[PDB]
């Protein structure tokens, strides 16, 4: 369970739910 409002582990730039999380 990662940190939705943290940055996307992916490392775009844009948090989890504001790229993955989605």
């Amino acid at each position: 369970k990662v940190g939705r409002n943290d940055p996307c582990p992916c490392g775009s730039g844009k948090k989890y739910k504001q790229c993955h999380g989605r």
